[PDB]
């Protein structure tokens, strides 16, 4: 399949301009194997698109360049998963700015990357999290998969991963959007949501 490739496509949303992307395909989701995760060059979410299905995409290729394959640390960064982290980073103006968040799990396919996520923007990031730590930017801090889900706005999705670093925390696709929501599901933020 292309999941390890690096891909390019337009995209085009109503009558709006088409706009070009380059990425890489990290996963094909077991549960809806339409369904592929993927990170673009430059851009920190992870994105899940059905290719096969979503007419917004255009001129879909396989790229000539391969994903780098190639972890300096890997010991280093068995210890990060699981953990609650503060992650800082440069903002417009200058000055640093933070956000708190869980390191979730190495990321598929691009092996110095981790999946993460954070408190004021409870989706799915990738970064590479040793690069940011040895800069002295990330301080750490000492089946339902496959299921429908819904929750009143009635918004629909899917379960599509479970985090093995901590089983109570999932991953959803919902069916109106390309990011992947991360969900703790004995806290307040997914008191709303629903299953079957
Ligand atoms: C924007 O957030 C981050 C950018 C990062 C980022 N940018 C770079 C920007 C400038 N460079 C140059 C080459 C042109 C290219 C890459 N580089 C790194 N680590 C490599 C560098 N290191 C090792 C010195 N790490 C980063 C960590 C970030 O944020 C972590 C918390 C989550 N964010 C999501 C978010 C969304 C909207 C508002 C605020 C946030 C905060
Ligand atoms: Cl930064
Ligand atoms: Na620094
Ligand atoms: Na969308």
């Amino acid at each position: 399949n292309i999941v390890g490739c690096r891909i390019q496509h337009g995209w085009k949303e109503g009558n709006g301009p088409v706009t070009q992307w380059k990425g890489t395909v990290l996963d094909q989701v077991p549960v809806n194997p339409s369904l592929y995760l993927i990170k673009y060059d430059g851009f920190d979410c992870v994105y899940g698109l059905e290719l096969n299905k979503d007419e917004r995409v255009s001129a879909l290729e396989v790229l000539p360049d391969r994903v780098a394959t190639s972890i300096s640390d890997a010991h280093l960064a068995d210890t990060m998963i699981g953990k609650a982290v503060e992650h800082m980073f440069e903002t417009e103006d200058g000055s640093k700015d933070e956000w708190r968040g869980m390191v979730l799990a190495r990321a598929p396919v691009m092996n110095t990357w981790f999946y993460i996520t954070y408190e004021k923007d409870p989706v799915l990031y990738m970064y590479q999290l040793l690069d940011d730590y040895k800069e002295g930017d990330l301080r750490i801090m000492p089946s339902l998969v496959g299921k429908q889900v819904e929750y009143a706005k009635k918004r629909t999705g899917m379960v599509i991963h479970q985090v093995e670093a901590k089983p109570s925390v999932y991953f959803i696709k919902f069916d109106d959007d390309f990011h992947i929501y991360v969900y703790d599901l004995v806290k307040t933020s997914a008191e709303n949501l629903y299953f079957q």
